[PDB]
């Protein structure tokens, strides 16, 4: 009975970057039962050292109970680095006036991140 996110995460040894697959979204009515205004998701690889590399946000997108952004987000980074991290998701919408709003997400440790390279896709709740 909560707001859910797919997300798939890999970490690319030899070229020392790590990937982060933003799916889809289900049963954002959940959160946002006021289905109309956007919607996007905010991904933070936490402690972020520099906003510029990992701190992200997905497009927006119309409000809807089933949302596929399948947007990838990339950062250069060692797998000592990697291991230690947190990746930080919340769902925010944005109303007519500009004002955003997060309504719920989840904090998820990366420290079962494959350094060979396997590919996770597992979903996460995301709580108010």
């Amino acid at each position: 009975g909560a707001t859910r996110i797919q997300i798939a995460l890999k970490y690319d040894e030899k070229n020392k970057q790590f990937a982060i697959l933003i799916i889809q979204l289900s049963n954002l009515s959940a959160l946002l039962q006021q289905q109309d205004q956007k919607v996007n998701i905010r991904v933070a690889v936490l402690p972020c050292s520099e906003s510029t590399t990992c701190l992200f946000r997905t497009r927006p997108l119309d409000a809807s109970d089933t949302l596929v952004f399948n947007e990838v987000f990339w950062v250069s980074m060692s797998y000592p680095a990697l291991h230690q991290k947190t990746l930080r998701v919340d769902v925010c919408t944005t109303d007519r006036s500009h004002l955003e709003e997060c309504l719920g997400g989840a904090q998820i440790s990366l420290a079962e991140v494959c350094r060979s390279g396997e590919r996770s896709t597992r979903w996460y709740n995301l709580l108010s």
